This record gives C-alpha cells, sequence and structure tokens, in this order.
DNA sequence: GGGGGAAGGACTG
DNA sequence: TTCAGAGTCCTTCCCCC
C-alpha cells in the first residue's frame, strides 16, 4: 500500500499571480480585510518571495506592513481559487479512483493496485504534477510513502514545486530524525509542552509509558504519536464529506446590542445556507468572536432539519444565551450547522 | 456503558 | 480609546435507555 499525496503549492498568491501576470517577481500577500482600523484583518497567505521577510499567513496586516511594506497586497478572493481547485481536484480523479480531498490546497491518491514499486509512482507523481502545471498552470508539491501521514510529510520536506518519495528504508530513518512539531496533526501547544520535557524527535516519545504522555496531550493524540514510531499506522482513503458548512463575518463595531449584531447574524445565516446545498441541517451553533480573542458558543440540536426562518430565530435566543454569560463586548459572530440528513 | 448533546481548545493549515 | 480573517476533531462532563 504506497500513497501519493498531493500539495498546491502555494495556493492562493500563486493562483492572484498567474491570472496578473504583472505580480510575478515581486512579493505578493493574499489577505482578508474587516473594513475597520483602516488595515484592518489578517493574512490569509503569501508567495515564499514574501516569506523570506516573515510575513507568514494569520498574521495582523498591520504587521505585516511592518515588514514588507513596499510587497503587494491583495484581497483575498475564496470564490476564484475555489473554482481553480475545483479543477485540479478533478484531473486526480482520473489517476486514481480512490481520492481523499482534505482542504482547498490537498488531496490523497491510493496508487497501491495501479502502480508496482516506488519507481513508477515517482514517474507518476511527475506525469500529474505536471498535467496540472500546464493545464491549469499551477505547480505543486508531491508527497509518497507508505501511508498518509509519511506522504504528507515527503511533500512538506520537499516543497516548493518538488516532489520526495519516503521509502522504507527512509521511514525508520525519519522516525529518529524527524522531531518536534514537524509532525501532522500535533500544534504549537503540543510540542511547547513535550520539548520542555525532553521530547524532541518523534521516538523520544517510544522511551516513555503511554500513561505519561496521555496525561499531557491526550490518549487520542498520544496514540496517534506512538502509532507512527511504533510504524503501524492504518487510516485509509476514504471519499470525505461536508459535516459543517458555516459561515462567519466580522462587525465592524465591537457591539452588544441585538439590533447591532442582528443584521450581521442574519446576513451569515443567509450565505450558511446557500452552501447547505440541499441539504437539511439538524444541528446550529452561533460561535461568536469577542474582542480578547477567546471564543464563545451556544447551540442546539433539533430531531428534525431545519428551514432558513427556523434558523433565524433560535439564533437569537441562542444569542441572548451568550451575551448575558459575558461581560465582555462582541466583535465577529457567526453561525455553523452541522448533523445534515441522510439516505 | 457506550453514546448524544453542549461549551471549550486545538490543529486545520 | 479599540489588535488577528472554514471546517474538523479531541476533550471535560453531565446524563439515559
Ligand atoms: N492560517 C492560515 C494558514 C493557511 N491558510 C490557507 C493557505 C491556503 C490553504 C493551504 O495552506 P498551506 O498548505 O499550509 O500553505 P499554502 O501556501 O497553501 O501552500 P504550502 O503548504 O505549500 O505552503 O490554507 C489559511 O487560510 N489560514
Ligand atoms: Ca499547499
Ligand atoms: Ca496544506
Amino acid at each position: 500500500m504506497i500513497v501519493l499525496f498531493v500539495d498546491f503549492d502555494y495556493f492562493y498568491a500563486q493562483v492572484e499571480e498567474v491570472l496578473n501576470p504583472s505580480l510575478k517577481g515581486k512579493p505578493v500577500v493574499v489577505c482578508v480585510f474587516s473594513g475597520r482600523f483602516e488595515d484592518s484583518g489578517a493574512v490569509a497567505t503569501a508567495n515564499y518571495e514574501a516569506r523570506k521577510f516573515g510575513v507568514k499567513a494569520g498574521i495582523p496586516i498591520v504587521e505585516a506592513k511592518k515588514i514588507l511594506p513596499n510587497a503587494v497586497y491583495l484581497p483575498m478572493r475564496k470564490e476564484v481559487y475555489q473554482q481553480v481547485s475545483s479543477r485540479i481536484m478533478n484531473l486526480l480523479r482520473e489517476y486514481s479512483e480512490k481520492i481523499e480531498i482534505a482542504s482547498i490546497d490537498e488531496a490523497y491518491l491510493d496508487i497501491s493496485d495501479k502502480v508496482r514499486d516506488y519507481r513508477e509512482a515517482y514517474n507518476l507523481g511527475l506525469e500529474i504534477k505536471n498535467k496540472i502545471l500546464e493545464k491549469e498552470k499551477i505547480t505543486v508539491t508531491v508527497g509518497i510513502s507508505k501511508n498518509k501521514v509519511f506522504a504528507k510529510i515527503a511533500a512538506d520536506m520537499a516543497k516548493p514545486n518538488g516532489i520526495k518519495v519516503i521509502d522504507d528504508e527512509e521511514v525508520k530513518r525519519l522516525i529518529r530524525e524527524l522531531d518536534i512539531a514537524d509532525v501532522p496533526g500535533i500544534g504549537n501547544i503540543t510540542a511547547e509542552k513535550l520539548k520542555k520535557l525532553g521530547i524532541n524527535k518523534l521516538v523520544d516519545t517510544l522511551s516513555i509509558e503511554f500513561d505519561k504522555l496521555k496525561g499531557m496531550i491526550g490518549e487520542a493524540k498520544a496514540k496517534y504519536l506512538i502509532s507512527l514510531a511504533r510504524d503501524e499506522y492504518n487510516e485509509p482513503i476514504r471519499t470525505r464529506v461536508r459535516k459543517s458548512i458555516g459561515r462567519i463575518v466580522t462587525m465592524k463595531r465591537n457591539s452588544r446590542n441585538l439590533e447591532e449584531i442582528k443584521p450581521y447574524l442574519f446576513r451569515a445565516i443567509e450565505e450558511s445556507y446557500y452552501k447547505l446545498d440541499k441539504r437539511i441541517p439538524k444541528a446550529i451553533h452561533v460561535v461568536a468572536v469577542t474582542e480578547d480573542l477567546d471564543i464563545v458558543s451556544r447551540g442546539r440540536t433539533f430531531p428534525h432539519g431545519i428551514s432558513k426562518e427556523t434558523a433565524y430565530s433560535e439564533s437569537v435566543k441562542l444569542l441572548q444565551k451568550i451575551l448575558e454569560e459575558d461581560e465582555r463586548k462582541i466583535r465577529r459572530i457567526g453561525v455553523r450547522f452541522s448533523k445534515f440528513i441522510e439516505a
């Protein structure tokens, strides 16, 4: 069983350059604006030409312009990218029936019984990595191994515009050299904890006791990690499925007064139902972002589907349920639906 | 007595 | 006065056929 991981080199900012040729040869920064502060918002992405100086996705636009002020800041357009991605996913779909799309710029391929060895697999990464670069003019990084996790790591190492292959003899090697947070699934927090205790490489975990690991990161986190070092990871490539389609916005405000939030919720509660397709959610939650970070949420599950209007109503009771439980103003407010109806 | 629901946190990425 | 913008899965926890 050998996997083929695909990762769009560096998506957004890249597509933005593909459409506007007068961009390349410059540090581009695709980000999200809110309409406030003046330059309020965060960074969604940036080309490698812009990363060099630190402008990494997720930071305040005000900071970005603190390091790379001359760079090229372009507004985010999830609509434009969505379509591109939607196209690339379809190609890969012809190379292997068993496909699994993770995010908007990722996809796992299973070639187990359509490839003889890592030799003709690396040749396939190319045959693919190319059909892509010129049919959509998008560069991508490919990863290959015996499973999804290692396949995804080989792609991390080889980026950008590359491809790598983590063979078995190499795997055992990585399980020793591969370290800290460079592990898919383990976030900064879990890392700033493990490190403090000496655990650096994915192996250091084996010199512990499953329980002493659980008491600090969790049974899932641990079991997962120990499943890697032990080298017995399973997880197959199955078709993905939308579980929770939601939408959130941002108030130029920072309010607490219902009619100073109702229009907002209503707004989001509109866009979400457009993505719901022909789905019927039995569950709905109102996510609310405050000011001093920390998000708050209140939701409810129904024994039947939901109609837009049905949503509007509960939205309020769920919002009041929030306010009366916190003494801080709100900045962004949103809603998320789930538990769609089966077959 | 494993599961459904609700609020929180983290990693997505 | 007024910072940093979609979806999944793990968890602490209370509760019931
Ligand atoms: N805080 C973040 C981080 C990433 N993304 C977006 C960036 C596009 C998509 C995938 O991100 P990555 O793959 O991590 O980066 P990339 O630039 O898309 O590509 P690469 O992984 O090769 O750097 O998710 C985002 O919306 N918010
Ligand atoms: Ca990518
Ligand atoms: Ca990615």
